[PDB]
């Protein structure tokens, strides 16, 4: 039976999505650039913060220094953080918390491998930090997904081979990620983002303990 399940963060255990929404049309709002809406916003989606911030500033043709460009990317981060101070146990996706009780009282192990520099925060803001063997820090990995890194990293800190794992995530890249560590993806999303190759549940609700052993056992 695997041995742990490596947990990216957004996506699949909670959405931040709204908060980077937020934060980036609060930015643009106050440089007076126009377009930042919903529907622009899907441009943004598993982007950099810097190349979003030029997707943003290209709407205006708008050109920066570097320091200025360094600064208005803290500004949306500062805008961010002040965002993601009401998250709540009420936030956590469906299925997440008892999967979470599920693979602990299996004496599985659990690690987040999230892109996210706010993680613990989240999880504790989450009410959840007790469920995690491990948090991989993304500040310490070389590259970001599609690369492996944050995801050996977290099958590592738990004392497990990727091999003896489970991924978790809602990213292309991430998923991408998950292969090439070693790790069995399964992806929540569609296949026309995250590929057909791979195991993929339309909703959290569907990441059970009895799902995830199904899904192994078939590999
Ligand atoms: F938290 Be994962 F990087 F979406
Ligand atoms: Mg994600
Ligand atoms: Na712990």
């Amino acid at each position: 039976m695997f041995k742990a399940v490596l947990f990216d963060l957004d996506g699949v255990i909670t959405d931040t999505a709204e908060y980077h929404f937020r934060a980036w049309k609060a930015l643009a709002e106050e440089i007076g650039i126009n377009g930042v809406d919903r529907q622009f916003n899907e441009q943004l989606k598993g982007v950099s913060r810097e190349d979003s911030l030029q997707k943003i500033l290209d709407l205006a043709d708008k050109k920066v220094s570097a320091e200025e460009f360094k600064e208005l990317a803290k500004r949306k981060n500062d805008n961010y953080v002040k965002m993601i101070q009401d998250v709540s146990p009420a936030d956590v996706y469906p299925g997440i918390l008892q999967l979470l009780k599920d693979l602990r009282s299996n004496k599985i192990k659990i690690a987040l491998a999230s892109a996210s520099k706010n993680g613990p925060f989240l999880l504790e803001r989450m009410n959840l930090t007790g469920y995690f063997d491990a948090i991989a820090d993304p500040a310490e990995v070389a590259a970001s997904a599609p690369a492996p890194d944050i995801f050996i990293a977290a099958a590592h800190a738990v004392g497990v081979a990727p091999s003896e794992s489970i991924g978790l995530e809602d990213s292309q890249a991430g998923i991408q990620a998950i292969k090439d560590s070693g790790a069995l993806p399964i992806g929540v999303g569609r296949p026309e983002d995250l590929g057909d190759d791979i195991v993929i549940v339309p909703d959290t609700s569907h990441y059970t303990l009895e799902f995830l052993k199904e899904v192994w056992l078939q590999k």
